[PDB]
């Protein structure tokens, strides 16, 4: 219960008879992790930077009861790696009990081993480097498009719906071999599934997206394509679900894709604001072979990984995390431990720049390959499709919506 004659916070005062207390011990934690890594500019924020200082790992919350669960934030690199590399912590656990089954088939973040393991291992073959270096023209092409399109239109132009989402939209559609005569509609939907105001136009719009996704797998499941479909489909055949492979397709055209649109928009503007830097990567890219690892240390355009649960008593760092308790890991705090210094300013020049971006463990990005691919090829197309890139108007702030690392909109001109 709490106390709203002593305190102001609205959804820590949220109450009324009848109200679920672990739902809302649960949802103040979620909105509390979210508030330590919204972002100041590209920086942590001094909440975050504060609670780094306390220690590598911390209390986000502790439940009402004795006895009852504790949520912790881990922050040291230390405890991140330790947390996220532990067979001692649960990924499924976090969505209900050892009884309860797949909630969202296809969506690896929910899975344990041995099950994560077995249905990761059939996915991974699409995801490959050797895979990725075929996707390589067809990015080209997508990039050089959007591009054309930029400069055609003249400045100033928002980079967010032309480079970001310009980018990512087709790169995982044609990844999915998703008609080129369907992806604007399929787009569009996703938008709706995304961002409704009404929960329920938003569900509506999410069940017409993974209807036509559930008929596309059944459809490429069994055909000659290079999709991801034909791929896991002809090398696994009945051995992976319909709707293991919806889910898995929609997390790379849903999820994931906005993920890429962020990751890029975020990398435009890092580029209007050190184009010195910049410079030398379009010049002499060879001088800055590690130019990319930096990159997305400075960014960590996902600041935190899913909540895990402990499965029994675990020691990390120094604390004891009870059994039940959750760990979230702060990627951003593992990956600029020393903001603010010269040595965690963004430097091109860096050698081999060590970060955890895209995770660690068993549950590592599986798209990490395919957004770097995507970033390796955009940014530098870029920087030397326009040099003279800058702010169209220095005045003003970028706006930052809610975490990941959301640019709302980002209007360069050249
Ligand atoms: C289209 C490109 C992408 C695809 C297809 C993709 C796919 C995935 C998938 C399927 C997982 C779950 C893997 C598992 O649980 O075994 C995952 C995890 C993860 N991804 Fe990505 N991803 C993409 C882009 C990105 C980007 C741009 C970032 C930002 C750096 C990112 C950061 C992460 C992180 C931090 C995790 C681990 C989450 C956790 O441990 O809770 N991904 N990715």
């Amino acid at each position: 219960i709490p106390n709203p004659l002593l305190g102001l916070d609205s959804t820590e005062n949220l109450y009324f008879q009848g109200i679920d207390p672990f739902t809302m011990f649960e949802e103040i934690n979620v909105v509390r992790a979210s508030q330590l890594h919204r972002r100041d500019r590209f920086d942590p924020v001094p909440e975050l930077h504060s609670l780094m200082k306390e220690g590598g790992l911390t209390v986000l919350g502790t439940e009402d009861s004795t006895e009852g669960r504790t949520a912790w934030l881990a922050t040291g690199i230390d405890e991140v790696r330790q947390v996220l590399g532990s067979d001692k912590f649960s990924a499924r656990l976090l969505y209900g009990g050892t009884a309860a089954g797949i909630t969202w088939p296809g969506f690896l973040t929910q899975y344990d081993p041995p099950e994560h393991t077995r249905l990761r291992r059939m996915v991974v073959p699409a995801f490959s480097h050797r895979r990725m270096q075929k996707f390589r023209p067809r990015v080209e092409q997508i990039v050089q498009d959007s591009l054309d399109t930029i400069e055609s239109l003249g400045g100033p132009v928002d980079f967010v719906p032309h480079f970001g989402w310009a980018i990512a939209t087709p790169a995982t559609c044609d990844f999915l071999g998703i008609p080129r005569d369907d992806q604007a509609d399929l787009a569009r939907i996703l938008l709706a599934s995304r961002t409704d105001r009404s929960d329920k136009r938003r569900t509506a719009a999410g069940n017409k997206f993974m209807t036509y996704m559930k008929q596309h797998v059944a459809q490429s499941r069994r055909g000659s394509g290079d999709d991801l479909f034909g791929i896991v489909g002809r090398e696994n055949g009945d051995a992976i679900t319909d709707a293991e492979l919806t889910g898995v397709a929609a997390f790379v055209m849903g999820a994931a894709a906005d993920q890429v649109a962020r990751l890029l928009a975020a990398g435009a503007w890092l580029m209007v604001e050190q184009p010195a830097q910049f410079a030398l990567l379009r010049e002499k890219p060879e001088t800055v072979p590690e130019w990319l690892d930096e990159t997305m240390r400075y960014l960590t355009t996902d600041e935190k990984t899913h909540p895990r649960v402990a499965t029994q008593d675990v020691r990390i760092g120094n604390q004891l995390v009870k059994a039940g308790d959750t760990v979230t890991c702060s990627l951003l705090a593992a990956n600029r431990p020393n903001y603010p210094s010269a040595e965690d300013e963004f430097d091109i020049t860096r050698e081999k720049a060590e970060h955890l971006a895209f995770g660690h463990g068993i549950h590592h990005c599986l798209g990490r390959a395919m957004a770097e691919l995507m970033f390796k090829v955009s940014i530098p197309a870029l920087a030397h499709r326009f040099p003279t890139l800058r702010l169209a108007d220095p005045q003003r702030e970028i706006t930052l919506g809610p975490p990941p690392f959301d640019v709302e909109a980002l209007l360069l001109d050249w």
